[PDB]
């Protein structure tokens, strides 16, 4: 496996190599401060596609196993963060900054994501130096006690208002046991200015309490005991979903159970899963998230790569937090926040479960058990089917059984469900669901344009979800073209009665040659049939292609007049196809999160006058939808209807529905 | 069971009663001749909602169990086809001609569907009068031995060009045995003007053979014998999916499958199903198709009824038949063409199968085994789910299990799979797929405007699929309103830093008061969050409602300039909402198919400027798509991602996610 995420051991060797080259002033990033030199991350560095392919096809010698490590360099006059490529594994030797090379110049230190350590200091400063200045108020409303931390904080992004900032707003919640605190915002949000390399110089720029702005906790505290701050008492406990996840009702009859009568018909051999029809390797980007490479259907490779690129979530709000939150989850990392899968709930009780080794903000490799799960799910629905009683009685059909590869990313409040379905029809399905806990704020004022009240004093904040996927199809090879077929009604006379009129239905086919005419903004209509296809024809003389069908209800992307709108330019499209370049492996950056104003990676820069006619193309799909919270989002948001994504379906790629050749396919005559 | 379909006894009772009060001139519609009198169909006349609800949930006396019977009166000077509502079953007493009452006016005979007899009468005219006149041509091109009729014809629709017609176009295909004959067009189509009441009077107005139009079979045979008809010999046999339906590859490791560990959590008695969560009555309209009534989630009725209302398939092509086919399949009968379900393919093995009785084109009611299938399906995906590793390490999930009611209709070539899935969240999903075989034509000329080549000498005719559903919700009462909520970005300077700009995300909440406001034309933007609500609010003061999330890519509906458009005016809408009037019980009629030029039930008329505020409403959803046949549709077209419909989701209808109380919910802490 050329695409097997770095191994438990491999990570160890890269780290041992680094401790040695980066000098000893290097500290474990698990407890480093702005001024320390620490290794933020180390994971698989993807091999170039050319060499990658040569190895898989000619048999040529595979490229070198490299790893990308991000190191924060605070131990220096002009601190920076840099991308260094290490290798070749398993026994490293070289190492080389690529930062400037990849991003034109030095990566500004303020863009670096917030370290685990860095968060504590913020609570440190909050629960210790700050919150006390308003204990009076707190002793009242929120049961603050002379003991501490019966409350917790929650970050938001981006940090600030213009490029170069690191000012984060933190809501305060009740530290609820065994259930989401997200639903119990105490009403207080603080704008922490944590830009200084010295935690001693961090400050509170502004405070927002139950409706109004205060310059400091003190001033607020002051006004509270002064008698001018009316407080709405927030209960610290209760019953129902708003309070617990444990269902009050005792079990009944066991829910239908899925099982393989003769055992699993697939085989996860490391990162590569192999079944009767499909074969592929899988993984998880520490930041990008789930990814699959070299997808071969019955031997033939359709896709070189289908990877998650980014996740956005723009909030509308009542308070300052909600109001400015525009999370760019990859800034946190979908791989990193991948929660272990619960056998029986997250995946069928008899699914295969795989582990995930990572080296992020730490110096020794850790593992997430059951990060992924691969299994076969009998849909209950038939793939194909036809009952004939006319002229010749017979029946032929096939009940559909699919192959799923799942993984879940729990970024703070909600959990993402990354589903990759492999159909017997040679069709590939990609879906993602947003479930778990929604982000709520304190309810005050007319609940009109920011959400609905889902529970007392708690407001479901409106927001949009949007994910981006890289779909590096290599339909029947590397050089593919984009075709756009649709329909139309041509009025014309009836050949056998020119006295009458008919609306002749015809197909409308167009070739997309320029990246632009193949980039479709969110909102505008798209061709009913859109697909990338080969230069070569399938038996009946048609270019063998694979169609791209989407399932998006995507909200409107932040207006362009927004200076951060560039931090996630991909959201403005439903789809775009470009010349898959080696210098365009990602559509977003982990750095884009903390500084969307000055994108480390701007996706719109992938679309320029270029021919997407006979080149190595890559499609970019954006799926998403508007989420106006409501009662039934308590406790968790369900997955029903909320699962968006897209399809990769063959169109004249095969000379016939291969499922014809299904072992499991059924046939008989009459009854 | 006041919604339950009529059974043998009842149908018999009505028939017995009909042949009695109808008198002497009443032949068995099975053989009945054009100028005969016969009972075309005896079905259940749906009860007036008012009294239905009056009794159902109060105690009032149940309404008169009725049955609507349709008779073709041909044996008379002024032939009409009439709708008669028969007396109180089980022992019928009265009879009323509702034709004028109901449709207002008399039903022109030429609107009557073509009886299974007329079809025979036709084949006789073809084979035993016309086909021999081209014995020479056929004996060559088509292995045509006048012996055994190795060819079969296939009706199209509508019949005629202007209203008042009955001139069908029949293509001729090989009588393949045990497979689809649709993939084998012999290039010969015919225009049988079976308008007259006397079968001898019928004639072929035009003939079409492998490209050219001719005036008579004789004229063709003549030119063939003359030498001016270069025939392309269509192979009558061969292998692959185009000939077989039975997979060649033997059975391999068995596919996974479910099973209820402690038996099924749902019971089926008659037409009513009930589980811990759901309660409802199902059934099947003869032409209307699948329908469901009195849906109660834990006792609360959400919908009075949700039924299919019509199906349509508008075609394009180079061949006359194809070139003008606009199937309003309800003119055929989705109930009527419901084929038997194959246990383990069409539905899981461990499902509950149901029969269906009917008195159609016969004098004796017959039954269809396993017409319906009800079961429970562990989806193998989670409903709600959160894994906590931040602050408090708890986990709460619930893999989703759904309840399904299915039925499959086989209208000649394709089989429609009708779904309706009730989810543990109180969301009702309606999906329908199109599978089975396509409709092919003879290949020739510049191919590209009408379809792709899917096999030797056969084209995959471009077409559109659409289906209309009557969703008559009753959100906690009959008075429901229509809300259209949706986003918008409002720029305003950053409260705490005016120098900086901000894009304030907000929600728009507009109320639809007129039917015109609520009717949404296909291809036009619709409010993201659109739903019907009650007057009454939930514990958090928001209106109690259900939103209608749509799932369709409806291809452009037939223009309006076209003479027939009105026959299926609903196809021009994605959604529309109206006042549940008892006289607007259906969006289409069985009689519309043969007279699209003079619709028996014009749907555009259901949309007049009436207030849809605080009334009993009903939504009309339209879901469909464009189908451009491709190789992978051979042997059959697969369901994968071709299932369109919609969801009925609870929106502030509950005080929370009702699944929090799932007995099957899961919770715990740590691993
Ligand atoms: C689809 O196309 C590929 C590649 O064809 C490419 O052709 C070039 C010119 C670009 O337009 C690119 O966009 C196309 O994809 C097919 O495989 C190759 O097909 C090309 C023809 O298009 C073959 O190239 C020719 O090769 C001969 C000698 O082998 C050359 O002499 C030709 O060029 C001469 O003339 C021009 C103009 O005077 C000069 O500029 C040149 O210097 C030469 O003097 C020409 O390039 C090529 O041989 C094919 N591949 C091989 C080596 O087997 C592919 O088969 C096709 N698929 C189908 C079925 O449609
Ligand atoms: C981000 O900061 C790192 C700091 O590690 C920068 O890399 C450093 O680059 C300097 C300049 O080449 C290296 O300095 C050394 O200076 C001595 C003094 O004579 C010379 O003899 C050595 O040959 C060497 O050049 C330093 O070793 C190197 N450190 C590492 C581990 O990379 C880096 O340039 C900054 N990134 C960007 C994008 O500017
Ligand atoms: C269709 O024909 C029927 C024939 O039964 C007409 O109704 C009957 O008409 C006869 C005399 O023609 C009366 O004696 C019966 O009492 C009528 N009852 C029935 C059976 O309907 C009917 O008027 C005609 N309707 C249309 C469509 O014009
Ligand atoms: C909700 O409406 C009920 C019936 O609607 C009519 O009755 C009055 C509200 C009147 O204003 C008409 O215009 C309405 O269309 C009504 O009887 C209930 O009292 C109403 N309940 C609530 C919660 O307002
Ligand atoms: C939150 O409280 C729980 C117990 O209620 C404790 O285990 C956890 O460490 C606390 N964390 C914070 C942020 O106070
Ligand atoms: C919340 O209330 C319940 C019942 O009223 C009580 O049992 C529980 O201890 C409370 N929550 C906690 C753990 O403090
Ligand atoms: C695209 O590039 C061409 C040059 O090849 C130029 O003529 C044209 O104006 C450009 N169109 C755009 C995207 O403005
Ligand atoms: C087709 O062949 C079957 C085989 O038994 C025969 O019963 C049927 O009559 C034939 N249909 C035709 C050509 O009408
Ligand atoms: C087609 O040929 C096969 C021999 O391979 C034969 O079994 C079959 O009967 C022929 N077609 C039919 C069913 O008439
Ligand atoms: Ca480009
Ligand atoms: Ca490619
Ligand atoms: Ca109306
Ligand atoms: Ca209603
Ligand atoms: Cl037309
Ligand atoms: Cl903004
Ligand atoms: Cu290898
Ligand atoms: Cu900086
Ligand atoms: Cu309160
Ligand atoms: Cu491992
Ligand atoms: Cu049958
Ligand atoms: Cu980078
Ligand atoms: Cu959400
Ligand atoms: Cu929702
Ligand atoms: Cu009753
Ligand atoms: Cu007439
Ligand atoms: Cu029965
Ligand atoms: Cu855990
Ligand atoms: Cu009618
Ligand atoms: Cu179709
Ligand atoms: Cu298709």
């Amino acid at each position: 496996q050329l695409f097997a995420d770095l191994s438990r051991e491999e990570l160890t060797a890269v780290m041992r190599f680094l401790t040695q080259r980066l000098g000893p002033g290097l500290v474990d990033a698990a407890q480093a401060r702005p001024s320390d030199n620490c290794v933020f991350s180390v994971e698989l560095q993807l091999p170039p596609k050319a060499a990658a392919l040569a190895h898989l096809d000619r048999g040529s010698p595979p490229p070198a196993r490299e790893a990308l490590a991000i190191v924060f360099f605070g131990r220096q006059p002009q601190p920076n963060v840099s991308e260094l490529v290490v290798g070749p594994l398993p026994h490293p030797s070289y190492m080389r900054d690529v930062t400037v090379e990849r991003h034109g110049g030095p990566l500004p230190y303020h863009r670096r994501p917030v370290l685990f350590q860095e968060y504590l200091d913020i609570d440190q400063m909050i629960f210790n130096r700050e919150l006390p200045q308003a204990s009076g108020l707190l002793h009242h409303c929120c049961f603050y006690k002379h003991r501490g931390r019966n409350l917790v904080t929650m970050t938001t992004a981006p940090r600030g208002l213009q490029s170069g900032d690191r000012a984060t707003w933190f809501g305060l919640y009740y530290n609820i046991s065994g259930a989401g605190f997200f639903l119990h915002h105490v009403g207080l949000e603080l704008l922490v200015n944590h830009k200084a390399l010295d935690p001693a110089r961090w400050t509170i720029q502004k405070v927002f309490y139950q409706g109004r702005y205060y310059d400091s906790l003190a001033q607020l505290e002051a006004q509270f005991e002064a008698g001018l701050v009316n407080v709405v008492l927030i209960p610290d406990n209760g019953t129902g979903g708003s309070w617990s996840l444990k269902s009050p009702v005792p079990p009944g009859p066991a829910p239908p159970l899925q099982f393989y009568p003769q055992g699993p018909r697939f085989s996860v051999q490391g990162s590569r899963v192999a079944s009767s029809l499909w074969t592929f390797s899988f993984g998880l980007g520490a930041f990008s998230g789930p990814r699959i490479f070299d997808v071969r259907f019955q031997g033939e490779r359709l896709v070189y790569e289908i990877s998650l690129q980014e996740a956005l979530a723009i909030y509308g709000g009542n308070s300052p937090a909600a109001m400015t939150t525009r999370y760019v989850d990859g800034g946190f990392g979908m791989g990193k926040y991948t929660t272990p899968l619960t056998r029986g709930v997250d995946c069928p009780y008899l699914a295969t479960y795989v582990d995930w080794h990572f080296l992020l903000e730490s110096q020794a490799p850790k593992t997430i058990r059951d990060a992924f799960c691969v299994f076969e799910q009998n849909q209950g629905l038939p793939l194909r089917r036809h009952h004939s009683d006319l002229y010749s009685h017979y029946f032929g059909g096939l009940a559909e059984t699919v192959l799923v590869v799942r993984s879940m990313s729990t970024l703070l409040n909600y959990d993402y469900v990354w589903d990759t379905v492999f159909h017997p029809s040679g069709a590939i399905e990609i879906r993602f669901y947003a479930t778990g806990y929604i982000s709520s704020a304190f309810l005050f004022g007319a609940t009109g344009k920011y959400g609905n009240q889902v529970s007392e004093h708690t407001l479901g904040t409106v927001h949009t979800h949007s994910a981006h996927f890289k779909v590096d199809l290599d339909v029947a090879g590397l050089e593919n073209w984009v075709w756009a077929e649709d329909m139309v009604f041509v009025p014309m006379a009836v050949p056998w009665s020119p006295e009458h009129q008919l609306q002749r239905l015809q197909v409308t086919r167009k070739l997309l040659e320029m990246e632009e005419q193949a980039a479709f903004l969110v909102g505008s209509a798209t061709p009913r049939y859109l697909y990338l296809a080969s230069n070569h024809s399938n038996k009946w003389g048609h270019p063998r292609g694979y169609r791209i069908q989407m399932l998006s209800f995507a909200g409107e992307p932040l207006p362009q007049n927004s200076s951060m709108a560039r931090g996630f330019s991909w959201e403005r499209y439903q789809l775009a196809v470009t010349q898959r370049k080696e210098e365009e492996p990602s559509s977003s950056s982990v750095f884009n999160q903390n500084d969307p104003w000055a994108p480390t990676v701007d996706f719109s820069d992938f679309i320029n006058n270029e021919t997407i006619a006979g080149k190595d193309l890559v499609a970019w799909v954006t799926a998403g939808f508007l989420h106006i919270p409501h009662a039934e989002d308590i406790p968790n948001t369900v997955t029903v209807g909320n699962g968006v994504g897209f399809f990769l379906r063959p169109y004249n790629f095969f000379d016939e529905d291969p499922s014809f050749y299904s072992a499991d396919s059924i046939y008989f005559r009459g009854d």
